[PDB]
């Protein structure tokens, strides 16, 4: 509704704080290539892949837009305003736009490449509102919008997996032609828009607890409930006798309590200091993992559990945390100093430590002849009276995941983090419409393999409205805040360098402010 | 709004039964001292305390009122009317009052102490409505209102715990000044009141089941479903063969069933007869316990599980039940005959026995060479198809607990018993306002350490409205009731003795009437 | 709202005189390149830079428009009408436009460069209305609109500085992404506009004083106030005696006066004749300078002070005046004849001479033994009773500056000249939107370094409304006017030469008409 010479949109990047809510908007420039020559191709694992790694699926010519990382929507300063001042947040609604679209045709002769406007060429866009396609967003892939608004990103290619037996397929395997969906077709001067409203979801926990689960008592007062203090006589000839006391300040571990820690599935502990770890290769063998249909899948990061106990910070659970990486880090076999390993430390007060046993139970019936023996609980499922915390969310990381559609689920919170949505934000699909090269002058029923090489660029705006939960605390003393360091440095954190490269020094989490259990 | 010579309230102790509901009211006389010289003091575990017993916290000059035991609100006869006639009950609303307040100043000269009315002195009261302070009520401490209306009780001192590393504190540790809250100030002739409404909560189960979970079948009729009767040939040369029968009256254990017993976390079994228990000291070592942040906390009483199986009554799970004590019982190393150990026997029909394994699972894949082996399940978390019962409530015992504020919880029923409330009855805080002694005649900026010694007494009324669930049963035969014994005795149960001491002979529970699964 | 073939604006260059006000409008053609490859880069001083010269900052891909020189808005004839006929002027409102925008793509093959219209490419524009970005306008940089309407100018690159320690940065250093602001995006056929209203500001002084500050008296009449004429006896034996006279025509220097000259911060005097200056290099060492945070910053031009006293015109204060340069002058180590040094001579009547002491004060208490000694005041801050003049404004020179936002300021008039504005005219920011080159055909998450080379050109209109203060003078005799010389010359002043180069022969100031103190 514009034409060649009128812009179809404007650049809105700002954030807006109304104090009950914050509305963050991001506009970015994208570049969409032609994927796999306008073809749907089936893909599968090769021979020699282990049983665990086999897959079967389809790659599509279509691309897709992914805003599902937080730093897309928040600047490091806007993230600080949120995490320092608030006990929780959730998304409300979003608004999406594609505008200022440009389709460029590319010709190559000799070594000289030539790029030109193709003014009549079209790009296709549809959002999947009814969740009919396989939903790949919640898998924490790349291709999401950049953190930094001046970066130009490449739109990732869409592809999906279905059932496989080995590297083959079964009869239930679904094939989806995305051409089989209604999609808006846009020339330069056409724009795309849609709106989305998040379903009701719990606020995230932007707080840490000011009390441990087992410390909820009154330190001054004794209980009126007795516990068994002694199974044997105190002094004299040792003899079996049952003696009962009332627990109190001096023994807190012995008191009766109303609640249990959350469930655990135990992790292997790793030291960050070199040579304090066993010499052997055991990321896979010593791993905690689940088993489906013959395949062992690593449990990563897994159920939310504290990363380490008190003054253990040098240790982290193996596969039990999110691990980011520094700008410029190699994608294969990077050193510990290159990656940024996150920390669950705040949830010590409720969730078990990932590397420690849940507890201990008795495995026998004792008697005068048989002494009591007790077994160790490495894994525990939900018991009545458990209370736990979800894994934290970071500036870098999943905002949401799609809850799988199944008969049942238990506490459907995504294990990488974020919000579980039955109806998440839909997938936005985009491809370049094929433009044939010159046909032969005699009819041929063969399909066209000959296409004009072209790509498209444009602008993409995303606007999310977030609801805030303000901090009500009465504590007298000050609270921990997320702060920059005042000491001088060559580079400012969360900033470009001399070469124009934007980097993030650390994985900022959302839990600073405190709250009582 | 009265003055020195007008009473600010009346004594309402009665109970009222409207048959859908019961309204119980209790009025008691209290005495409030000055705690720790009007000072907030930090408290912590000493050196030599084990890692499990360390704590860090604050003791406050403030006292608090706790009505959270049932016998506060119910007489033994009113408790009998409830448990014999009803399938369930829950609280609806409560009303609280402080009135007829008296502040007494105390002077000591030589050995003679003198007490006098201080008519202008004030007492401070605030209820914490917004749950901003650490909530110590649900820990089953002492200082609750007496069972017997003619007893005068001392108001317990308030104190709380926060995060600790060892006996030290971390940066997240919260300090709360209760002076930093608005509070009503009362002289003699001022009174205090507030109202509270309980949130919707399930009725407690005042019933026991008339059927075991695995007996729900029809004893007359066979099933149409086959089960595997034989993995080997019946007679002749022994040979592998699979033989299938239909389960029926003769084998009930073999039938298909729709439901599983509730989850277990296993306990060590103790005998009440002397010398049938192992000779060794294992209350701590042989204990079932959980693990948070490096500390082992005893699991008491824990997930609801039957105390003993059939005709095992001489046994009880170690730490797996509530244990009260008789009037006059020592608070340390009391004999088995002094304590009153409660019993979960009614929940046999659903919940597993606390001292027995949940069941057995197969640990291997058998073949012709490898015989089947099977492992024992000592602990089990929630499985689909589990049905269980909550722990019973007793005349002596927690009415409610505060559900911790966390991202998730599983079946938030307090494990000592009672109702889990997100917004429980608020804390009522009270202290004596400091009255300085004579200042020096020259200005000094030092704080006053010199105070007029004084205490306050008064009257406290609590009125709770309880909703009742009537018994609809069609069973022909009579039901078990809670009854007194007609045989003659020196003392009447639930009565004062010759010395004026009120005692409770036994821990009356609420489960008598029966209901089908 | 036009398209490819419709112009989005017209050329308005005229000036309009309504006699209370003048409305000047300027339209110019601009060319905007791509700055530093669409990248934000941090910049800092090198090693070997002196402590005084260190800096830390950021260069941005954005350009900006600067109209802040007067000759942008005034022709030499319009400037003459203003300065000859008026006692003062101030700006009222302005109106800004960008129109007729053209984005050109550039390709290079062999040595042949090719330029073509890119019709769908966009340029981004935002004005900073809320003063959120660092404001670089008032620093008298280049890149301002040309004096002469037929010149085409290049839009200057935007960059800013922040805190530094040496060449490094501290934690308070701010980074601003200009992409993080809402900006209008324009293709060819879109135009940009905004309006601005100047805050109330004093008229500039277009006048010189007809009286010196110390000559305000009546030359005919004596004062009634005595002064001390003699501290010693007139004739005879010399003896201490105090003798008092009345000042009058014969001694004007001795009269009582109500006012003091303005404040001074003293300058070093330089001779325009060669060899009358000391032989040594002392622009930095003999300089008057201030000191912040360890760095010596030259004071230029500094507090407004007369350039020279009577018949001293061959001298000028070092760093104490504005210095322009002739067309074609080298930017480094230009000779005195190439530069145009301005003159503050008109303010002699109030402001002190920049190269002379403010005055003299007594440094001791005299007595019969101790003779009076007196010290010289080289620098003086505000005293009660001071009256001064601001530095003059020139056809070439700053119109305004932004008053820094601070707790306090004293007489916030910019020291280079012009009007101090708390809310100055906003910054207008512009850049070329990045257009990616052809992406790879397989997804890569690396940022694009590959861009289509392109630049944009267009038209820029600025319209300022100026308020005039008419000359009311009653003086009989004629007044000094700014006039051209009638004698013949090769080139006309304020005109192009044979080669088409526009030059300005002299720095015309605004102070001609006279006014009494």
């Amino acid at each position: 509704a514009d034409g060649v010479g009128n812009s179809s949109g404007n650049w809105h990047c700002d954030s807006q704080w109304l104090g009950d809510r914050v509305i963050t908007t991001s506009t970015r420039t994208w570049a969409l290539p032609t994927y796999n020559n306008h073809l749907y191709k089936q893909i599968s694992s090769q021979s020699g892949a282990t049983n665990d790694n086999h897959y079967f699926g389809y790659s599509t010519p279509w691309g897709y837009f992914d805003f599902n990382r937080f730093h897309c929507h928040f600047s490091p300063r806007d993230w600080q305003r949120l995490i320092n001042n608030n006990w929780g947040f959730r998304p409300k609604r979003l608004n999406f736009k594609l505008f200022n679209i440009q389709v460029k045709e590319v010709t190559q002769n000799d070594g000289t490449t030539t790029i030109a406007n193709n003014l009549t060429s079209t790009v296709q866009v549809f959002t999947d509102s009814e969740y009919q396609l396989p939903y790949v967003l919640g898998s924490a892939h790349q291709g999401c919008l950049p953190p930094f608004p001046a970066d130009v990103f490449m739109v990732p290619q869409y592809g999906y997996l279905t059932l496989n037996n080995g590297s083959q397929a079964v009869g239930r395997s679904s094939f989806y032609c995305l051409e089989y969906f209604p999609s808006q077709m846009l020339r330069t001067g056409n724009n795309f828009q849609f709106s989305y409203t998040f379903e009701d979801v719990p606020f995230h926990s932007s707080y840490a607890h000011s009390q441990s689960l087992d410390r909820l008592m009154n330190p001054l007062i004794d209980q009126y409930l007795y516990y068994l203090n002694r199974t044997q006589t105190a002094s004299g000839t040792q003899q079996s006798r049952l003696l009962f006391s009332q627990a109190g300040p001096t023994s807190m571990s012995l008191q009766a309590k109303n609640w249990l820690p959350g469930p655990c599935y135990r992790q292997q502990r790793l030291s960050k200091q070199a040579n304090d770890n066993n010499n052997s290769n055991f990321p896979w063998t010593g791993a905690t993992k689940y088993h489906l249909n013959g395949r062992d899948s690593l449990v990563n990061p897994g159920p939310a559990m504290a990363s380490h106990k008190d003054d253990k910070e040098k240790f982290f659970p193996m596969h039990g945390t999110l691990i980011f990486g520094k700008e410029g880090t190699n994608a294969n076999n990077a050193d510990l100093e290159n990656v940024m390993i996150t920390d669950e430390e705040e949830i010590r007060t409720t969730n078990p430590v990932a590397t420690e046993q849940y507890g201990t139970v008795s495995n026998n019936l004792q008697n005068s002849n048989a002494g009591p023996t007790t077994g160790t609980v490495n894994h525990q499922g939900a018991l009545p009276g458990m209370v736990w915390q979800d894994r934290d969310v970071y500036l870098q990381g999943p905002i949401w995941a799609k809850i799988p559609h199944t008969d049942g689920h238990f506490h459907p919170s995504p294990l990488m983090g974020g919000f579980g949505l039955k109806h998440p934000p839909p997938q936005i699909m985009i491809k370049n419409t094929p433009v044939p090269a010159n046909p032969p002058t005699n009819f041929s029923a063969a399909k066209f393999a000959s296409f004009i090489t072209q790509y498209s660029t444009g602008q993409v705006s995303v606007e999310i409205e977030w609801e805030l939960q303000k901090e009500n605390s009465k504590r007298w003393n000050p609270e921990i805040q997320y702060t920059s360091n005042y000491n001088k440095s060559v580079n400012v954190d969360f900033t470009v360098d001399t070469n124009g490269v934007y980097s993030e020094p650390r994985p900022i989490g959302t839990r600073y402010l405190t709250r009582n259990l």
